[PDB]
């Protein structure tokens, strides 16, 4: 049509929020200041009281909670079911979710287990190869699927290990989503955000010596926060994208672009 | 007090290479234009200014400020930003839609381009962004957002685009390092890699019919992109919307650079 | 001194099933340049073929030994072998992958958690695990290659899970070339073209890919086991000094074009 | 009898851009000398003709054949390649090793380039390869194999490399354009991205020794790279041994362009 970011008649799952500094609450925050009616998801209970204290900052008039462990394929199937029924149709997905065991992530890459790989996969990969099949049962008319990405995903990155094998799989995950759902008029992009302070990135070793590097050498000489990746899923959710697809928008302050 | 906001009243946007309707930086001024900017226009030919004042009826901008600019000449390029910096004052960014090339050296096999040629197609389709960027900065204290038009042949060897694709690869790398440079001054440098569209430039080179076609069957979205659809993206782009995105390369092409 | 005489030099080959298997090509590259092969395989039906195709080679001494790179076991424990039976190595080429037919003919979007870790485990994660007990054999360093191909890079149309496992794969390289570069191993990939091979025949239009290559590619022609085995001698050796985390394209030029 | 072979007896190749013994195109002239191989030189300056004549008494060259060739000049590119096919015959390919920017661009912020200094660049450091193998494609009926070398900032924005990142992202651009138009002549075309090295044109360049530093710091291999590692894998890609290689970019450079 034309170029609009008013997303009153929109509805968006948000899979991945756990506290006030996860991203993909970020993404709410700025999805609802511009009128989008939100489902969210969790695995964790202590996500679901903390997603209960947070709806209270938002316009959100009614609480659509659904608790999916993305290991479990009968928890998705079940979650997007439950979804269909209670809200409609939706427009879109955004996925915020990612997992490795702590062990592998300070462990030398080639000591990674078996176990810890596979993981890493299953959550951080195949979690949204599973949810698309699910979500496109509710988009007949199309829509929008966003993952969120990092960097280490297209370089050797140190520390981020078996996570960095993780993120390249993600993203060509996206790539053989956006062509296999193309032709049902259904996006799928990934944002690659800069490194941010949240529940997993708290508790790795001098996370806060990434964050001086960026400020340091990024070309914008500043890190980026929640609402920023939000503002971009904004842009990738609503029709403003229309003709992107297996896009990977970096919201880095153009780290990715030197060297 | 909204964070997220597609508002752009009280902006300002130059847009450089309008000649006809069917322009891709037409579909950027149509978008810009609904969303409540003050644009300025540059045309480097006489028909390009009768087409423009003809087309400024079109949208809801009430005083025109067109500026005739041969991106060729670093006269006309200062004085063009300096006369603009005057007329309207300050600016919020600048959206870059020229390219050109001889039709020879588009024709021939890449081996037989002429040093004329190939300087001709580095200058009007790269370094005029470098220096739009230098003077822009004048116009842009508080900061802005730089956006060129960019296509998939200067990341791959696509057939027929030849001596054009070593100006866009130029072009690409151009936009990375002018945004590691004027990122500091909160200058945003991107480019828009748009897929094929019907436009003055590109009708009357050879089975244009033939790549449209091929979009339509292999790309993702099985369908070919429009103006408006660039025009989208460069709202995202040259609003604050994208704020941390510099250096980077967006397809608006239904996924074709995704696929092999 | 630049040099392609691999006399006193020994390499791992993983992935040799028939005589049309890539891993063959690179055999038969680096027996005429005279270096020492050791072999291994999963099914039995690849030991009868193994042996069979040793008597094409100039090897003295066949050392064939069994690994299903799914068992931590049968790799950790092959390897500890190879060093008892002909000591310290100088690389291993990989040259493995699997995937369900199931899910290679579907829509990607249909794949089973099962067929995707499943093509992850042996098409990915069994070069990591390769590379730990390698290691233990090259102390001196050494070269580590594996092969994929460019729908790592690419959503190609029928690839769907064996994409994600090889841009997994291509990762893995570039992560395991920053862990063991300090030990002077490197680990580069070959991204071959299409080939004739026992896994890629039963495919659907494998045919179609294979003539789109003669006609559209910059050689305009398809390559062969021994092209992938001459770059592997060059990855391999010591040609390659100073290459590391890299991704050959072996494929008429195939990846430059659009 | 050896499918694999790096004999290179019975072949010649020319080596264009040796200046002094740090020349990265020395480097590569060592190597094909130790695998037999008949040498042509190319040259710009006097002083580049002097050292030239110096060191082949390190090599094992019998005839000495040098030609003076400047990149910017279509005949002397014309004539040259013309005279070495009379001197000598037929080549079998061509390592491409020239460069320049004026100094004043590489000091100066990218965004204030002068059109002469970003012009020059392409000129000398793109450009030079599309004519060098329009005419070399004269004496290789049989196929070949033509190599040019780049740096990393052709791919990312470095610090300083300002207007050469721009040149380099042309000449990766050049590499597979012409790939693809030269590959049914069975020529091919490929491009080696060195790691840092100290040479003639490098020193007199601000902190280089801090880049020298961060890659022995940084890079997966944790040490810099020299002229002969160029020269081996310079070998591999004149070679038939990278048969089925064209438009392809091999970084040189201890793993660096693979970390983050
Ligand atoms: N923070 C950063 O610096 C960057 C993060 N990213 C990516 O952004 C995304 C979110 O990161 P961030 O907001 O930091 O993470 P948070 O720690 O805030 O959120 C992590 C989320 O993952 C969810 N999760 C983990 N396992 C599962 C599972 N099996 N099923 C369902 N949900 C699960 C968690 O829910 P619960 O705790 O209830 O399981 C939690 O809500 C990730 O994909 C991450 O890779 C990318 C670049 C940078
Ligand atoms: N159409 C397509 O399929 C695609 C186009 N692009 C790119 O989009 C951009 C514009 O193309 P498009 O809108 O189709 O083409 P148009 O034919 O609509 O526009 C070309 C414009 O370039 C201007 N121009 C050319 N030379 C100069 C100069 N020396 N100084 C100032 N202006 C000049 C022309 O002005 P005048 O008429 O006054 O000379 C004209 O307005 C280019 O960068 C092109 O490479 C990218 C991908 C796809
Ligand atoms: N053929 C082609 O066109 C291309 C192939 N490639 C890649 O080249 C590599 C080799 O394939 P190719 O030579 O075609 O196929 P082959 O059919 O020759 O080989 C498949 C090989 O993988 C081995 N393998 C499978 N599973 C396991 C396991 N669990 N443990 C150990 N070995 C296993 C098989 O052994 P067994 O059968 O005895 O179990 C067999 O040797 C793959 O990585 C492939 O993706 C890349 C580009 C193109
Ligand atoms: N050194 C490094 O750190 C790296 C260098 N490179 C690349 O390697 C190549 C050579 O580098 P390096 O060893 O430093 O170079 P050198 O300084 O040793 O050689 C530079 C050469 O360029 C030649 N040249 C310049 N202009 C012309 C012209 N108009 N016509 C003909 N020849 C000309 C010079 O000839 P004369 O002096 O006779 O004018 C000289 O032979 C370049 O392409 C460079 O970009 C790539 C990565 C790293
Ligand atoms: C280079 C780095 C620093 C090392 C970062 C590793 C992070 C990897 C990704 C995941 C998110 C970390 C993880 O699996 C967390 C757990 O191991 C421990 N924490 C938890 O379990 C909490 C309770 C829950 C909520 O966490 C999860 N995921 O469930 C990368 C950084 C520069 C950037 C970065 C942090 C990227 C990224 O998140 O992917
Ligand atoms: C692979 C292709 C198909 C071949 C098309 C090549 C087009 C290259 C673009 C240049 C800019 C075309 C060009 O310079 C045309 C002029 O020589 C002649 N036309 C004019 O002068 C008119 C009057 C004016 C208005 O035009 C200009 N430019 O001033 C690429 C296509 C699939 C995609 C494409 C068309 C890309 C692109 O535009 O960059
Ligand atoms: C686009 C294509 C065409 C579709 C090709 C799909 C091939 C994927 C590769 C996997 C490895 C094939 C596979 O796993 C098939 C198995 O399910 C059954 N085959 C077997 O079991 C045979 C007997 C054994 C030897 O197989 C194994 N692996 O053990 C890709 C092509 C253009 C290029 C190609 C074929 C690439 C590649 O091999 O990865
Ligand atoms: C990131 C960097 C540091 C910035 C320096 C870049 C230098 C690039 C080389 C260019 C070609 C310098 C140049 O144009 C030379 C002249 O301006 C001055 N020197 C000469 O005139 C001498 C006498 C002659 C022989 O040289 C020439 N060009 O003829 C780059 C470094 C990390 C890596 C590097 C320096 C790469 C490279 O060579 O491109």
């Amino acid at each position: 049509h034309m170029a609009s970011l008013n997303l009153e008649n929109k509805t968006y799952v948000i899979m991945g929020i756990a506290n006030k500094r996860s991203i993909a609450f970020g993404v709410a925050k700025v999805l609802d200041q511009l009128g989008a009616k939100l489902v969210f998801t969790y695995r964790k209970e202590r996500s679901r009281k903390e997603l209960e204290k947070l709806l209270e900052q938002l316009n959100q008039p009614e609480a659509h909670l659904y608790q999916i462990d993305v290991q479990s394929d009968e928890e998705v199937i079940n979650g997007f079911e439950q979804i269909g029924k209670d809200v409609g149709n939706i427009d879109g997905v955004y996925h915020s979710i990612a997992f490795a065991n702590m062990e592998d992530l300070r462990g030398r890459f080639s000591e990674t287990s078996r176990e810890g790989f596979l993981l890493a996969q299953d959550i951080s990969s195949y979690s949204l190869t599973i949810v698309a099949h699910e979500a496109k049962k509710l988009m007949p008319e199309g829509g929008s699927i966003v993952a969120t990405t990092y960097l280490g995903g297209e370089f050797a990155v140190q520390n981020y290990n078996v996570m960095g094998v993780a993120k390249a799989s993600l993203e060509a995950n996206v790539k053989y989503l956006a062509l296999d759902l193309g032709p049902d008029n259904i996006r799928v992009n990934a944002i690659s955000a800069g490194p941010i302070r949240t529940l997993s990135a708290k508790g790795v070793g001098g996370f806060n010596t990434i964050l001086k590097e960026i400020e340091e050498r990024a070309p914008l000489k500043r890190n980026v926060d929640q609402v920023e990746v939000g503002k971009t899923a904004a842009y990738l959710l609503s029709d403003l994208s229309s003709g992107v697809t297996g896009e990977n928008i970096h919201v880095d302050s153009g780290f990715h672009a030197i060297k």
